[PDB]
């Protein structure tokens, strides 16, 4: 038969952090994957899958906008958030299971693909080897550090790289990251040693990429409209491919935009077309960010296409393991207004041991698959020997 | 391969319009059929096909929304309308192609099946037994032939009916469709004589359906907004399904809906997300009707999605073959936010002989087959038994 | 010292559901505590919490905005919905502690109170005794006992009633939940079937309550605007207190409303300022409704002020257990602009067991305690007597 | 008697397009004639035209804005697009055989002449020289070869040029037309080597063109508002007389002008004040280009009329054969917000051969003619010695 028969998470250890797992099994035997996360500010994910999962045995593997129509009206009160991205987590082992199943590659549930490559930036540039060098090496620790990274993407033939905001002079080399509490700052006021460090940080990353690497700039929920305006202005004249905002006000981070010389990206933290729809009717955004690791691939095709009748592209958001890295592929392959693709190249010096295939990069580009399902399955044997 | 090797666009008599089909094959010889329509304002249609298809030959079968994407492209400055509708019968042939070829039904490709059955209306109810008694018997001449349609489709449990506008007492019974020129008046004034016949007709309908199955009314594109709202007036104590009204301004069909005390459905004319967009900005509907047949299914289930995260539900535009009948069924079958279905019960009397498949209803509703495609086939000897 | 030494959760039987409890412990020995839900479609709440408690800990207890505005720098990504509920609860238990510290009832710390008693609506009525009748008797089965329940609760002196949509015709009585997926019937319409029984419904609790006690009518999600729209259509001459319309359609729902002749209520499942704006914005609400054991009393305030300077009036949500009722019986003495207030007069056979003190209602008012803390406390003892 | 006897439709080669006309005889032998065009994204007009024609031949010639609103009441759903410009050819060749039947030029139908030269730009320069070097020579090859198209330009007395997007260091010079699938990249994105590119052309331009002749940009369908806006801002600093950007975002086009240091230009494909509405309703636009080719020129009078109360000038859209010239020449002459006019001075080596009559000019003006009609004629044998 082509029921559910059982719907299982794991867990397994990533340095920093843990990577987490879906597994849906059917009555004959095709096991159908996902990755999600808890560790970004999302706390509660495996409780709401294993809720869910309980009602999907039973019921068809093939049905998936059958169990997302169900689950939604299930959770509608609490909708969005945690609760969403268990729903998205289990949609995208549905998709999986349902592409082995018909022996294709999950872009062919997608509207099949319309690009066989996906140019990338290389995300977390320096700021993982700053931030968890224990795991991400060689370690950087000053703004000579900085611009090697950028040569090093430079050389590595990577055509963009995106940093955050980073300390340089006042004591060792550390992130700020005051909307996330490090530091305890709740105010989120920009000053001039906020200014004057993203200056210094960013001179040496254009130094070291050279004028023909793009550099983007994540700021997160870092600030307010005050400050992004302050960050803009400070940042009028350096050449940014994007500079990437996150805000629940859509007039405050609309009246950014107005104010920016350069694109302004967001919305990596939106579930659904009702959450990203008013962002775009205050023009709030160049470009779109989607998390389809937490909204499910379904969905997000959905929110893709409200963005290209909008004349918006997207950019999937794409910071875990291999599979969610495979899980953006086939995303990235059927979109057709798709801006750029988010990956990590620094990689955990156990990832691959996770993973029956890695992702491979080609000038610049991601490969796009064409194995039956996502393109990578976890390994059980080896997510155990990695206990979180 | 999976190549497409050649798209022909075939034509048939039915009686008082012709049917036309899109018939691409593979490689492997496997056959995808769409219908679409010239008869309903849309000359040229099949010559768009015949450009389009020839572009069309040596791509992937598989690759449908990469074909959508190009044709968007090389047709971007004359969009909508005819242009949108061939591109549309393509897809849709894409579609069936794609789905025989990995042998599931076509709702397999979006996104699975969340219902087995589609509850249905049965529209030109008495229109076609009205306009085109040659073909749709027993014909309808007085009030007391449009009671005893309502009748009939009470007593053959169907649940919903719809009608349109038509003069009673001025001579022989006829349509009024000035929209359309018929008759050639082009202010499309409302008077005494429009109010008093929809008041006449629509209460003999009511005597025969009883309360319990509801009744329709479509007004088309046959009056400025002062003619609907004195349209609306007349009827304000009648209970209606819907009363639906075509429209090119969004601000003045949302005028109307909002002093109307039924619910307004519109758009069947319309293409893409970007032509419903202002209509639903402006709460114009309470209904957003979708013709897939012109739009394509795939394309068809982004307007659905949008339509659902504002709160609409949609109904597709059925008045066509048995062909259109079953690709309606398959986009019926995947669609959350389904208000109804539309179909003409009233068939020519050589319908079932130029298809491999007949529609099968039960107690007011369709059901949903589960054959590969669409679930019928157009029979090449049986088109050309009937030449147009 | 004020430290915080252990944030525990714990849960025992409700029958058809579960209660939940977060037991908060200082260096003194002072036990906060609050009451949430999971039941209400939000599973994960116990996980948040356990994961954000480890946080507080080793925190002052007095500095509960402290703890909020970390918690919500911490969860920023995927902040609402569950995550926000489990930092309601804590911030709930927060509030508990510290008025027990400082040995006065929360309400003196929420600017003091301006009312003695609070006018309630017997809410579930006859929801519980239709829907659960192994708890709450004596179960209704028919149209007479609907009647029977509102004259119960005109007898006892209550002044308003909240009830549902309930299908009396065809077969057993049962509940009309399909927003729910009770049953799975996700397009929402509204038919004949549902009008009628919700006016058949709606006339027997009428003519049991008298023409002066007031009725409520709780929509939940159950339909889409077009349906609401119905609904409010067929229920013009009614007499309402309130029809009330959960939406994420802000726009929608202020069409609905812009229609209405009976007041709309809405918000229930809504999170802080910033979720409520778009409605107030929008003119889409008579009523706010306000759940306060969701978003934490404290913010609630926030929420009660922003509806004041827009002179609309809020209600809480209020339907789990006692500790609950005295949680926002304490809200309900300190809002100037309260509308109303629920509770469920049907109660648990266990309920007095599991906790301290219980309401006490006089004349259809809730008498607001003067003990420190909410009012009440559950009993280890007797949760761990009802195992869920 | 005024009648029309026949509609007919002609086609010729002309090099990398065809040609096609309208040809209309009067009962007392006049014959109308209008050039169309299927190249510009518009299969299927000729079939339109087929059709319609039909419905006329045996009304009065006199009656165009009868035949316009009978032929809109008959194709009212699929409208825009191809329908419409079969509309507006036939229109066209209506008012040639008007103009000719009261022995006119057709300006004497549209309110009158109010200038007798109409300023051009030389539009295509150097476009047809990269594109087509076998039908317009000297071929351009390189950006020397840009540069001494412009100072030909200038040496001929032209005031104005207009050229679109090359790629000239990456191979051999190609255009870059992405928003018509060469190449298919069907994001749209904008890169540095777009960017790059754009300056090192129009610096060739600008460098040949020198400081008094103007230069016009078209960017046609080739960016989304985001690329858009980094076009505008690498060439900021550059003396452009208009940006040339066509969309289907009236909110979209308005951002990217308000963000603008160039004239914005849009509108040439849109059909109707009501296409043209939101565009004006949004300030999206310096510039209206008014494509009367496509519209009919009776019908291309009302939306300039309707430009005239925003304060915005037309301009016709003209790169086709002489007869498209003459016919946007005429309604230049009545146009009181007339901007400047569109024209092609690179010629087929066979284009006079193809009409009676060549458009003048002199000192960078075209000269209006005043022969009965548009001012030229389609030769018929000509047309056959130049089969498509
Ligand atoms: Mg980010
Ligand atoms: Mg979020
Ligand atoms: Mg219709
Ligand atoms: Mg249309
Ligand atoms: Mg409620
Ligand atoms: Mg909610
Ligand atoms: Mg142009
Ligand atoms: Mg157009």
């Amino acid at each position: 038969s082509l029921k559910v028969v059982s719907v299982d998470t794991l867990c397994c250890d990533a340095g920093w952090r843990n990577y987490h797992f879906v597994k849906l099994t059917t009555d004959e035997g095709i096991v159908g994957w996902s990755e999600f996360d808890e560790g970004f500010g999302s706390p509660g994910v495996t409780a709401v899958i294993e809720q869910l999962g309980k009602r999907l045995v039973g019921a068809s593997v093939m049905e998936h906008e059958r169990f997302f129509a169900e689950a939604y009206c299930l959770t509608r009160p609490a909708t969005g958030g945690v609760v969403s991205e268990g729903i998205g987590a289990i949609e995208n082992a549905l998709l999986d299971a349902k592409a082995k199943t018909l022996n294709v590659p999950c872009y062919e549930l997608l509207g099949g693909k319309l690009r066989d490559r996906v140019p990338v930036y290389w995300s977390h540039c320096p700021t993982w080897r700053i931030n968890h060098p224990k795991f991400f090496g060689p370690p950087v620790t000053d703004l000579d550090g900085v611009k090697r990274t950028a040569e090093e993407a430079r050389e590595r033939q990577f055509r963009a790289i995106k940093t955050n905001i980073f300390i340089h002079d006042d004591g060792p080399l550390h992130a700020w990251r005051p909307g996330f509490a490090v530091p305890f700052q709740p105010a989120l006021n920009v000053d001039r040693k906020v200014l004057r460090n993203l200056r210094a940080h960013l001179e040496a990353l254009r130094d070291g990429a050279g004028p023909d690497v793009e550099i983007l700039l994540d700021l997160n929920f870092n600030a307010k409209p005050e400050g992004y305006l302050k960050i803009l202005r400070e940042l009028a004249d350096f050449d940014l491919f994007w500079v990437e905002i996150d805000s629940y006000s859509p007039q405050g981070l609309a009246y950014v935009r107005n104010h920016s010389p350069h694109p302004i990206s967001s919305c990596e933290t939106l579930f659904g077309i009702r959450e990203f729809k008013p962002f775009f009717d205050a023009n709030a955004v160049d470009v779109a960010i989607v998390d389809t690791i937490w909204n499910g691939v379904w969905q997000s095709m959905k929110i893709a296409a409200f963005a290209d009748a909008h004349d918006i592209n997207v950019a999937p958001h794409n910071f875990y393991g291999h599979l969610c890295t495979m899980i953006n592929a086939n995303f990235a392959a059927a979109v057709p207004n798709l801006r750029i693709m988010e990956t990590d190249i620094d990689r955990l010096a156990w990832e691959d041991e996770l993973f029956t295939h890695a992702p491979e990069y080609q000038n610049g580009e991601l490969i796009i698959p064409d194995r039956p399902g996502w393109g990578t399955d976890p390994v059980e044997e080896a997510i155990l020997a990695h206990p979180p």
